[PDB]
């Protein structure tokens, strides 16, 4: 249950949680490696 740690933000899996990047289970990347989900 972490999507980037927040709306959108990076994808530099951070070293205490591993969230962003690898992405939640089924939030899906983006054009950007970043875990994000307000559009597109």
């Amino acid at each position: 249950q972490m999507f980037c740690n927040q709306t959108a933000c990076p994808a530099d899996c951070d070293p205490n949680t591993q969230a962003s990047c690898e992405c939640p289970e089924g939030y899906i990347l983006d054009d950007g490696f970043i875990c994000t989900d307000i559009d597109e």
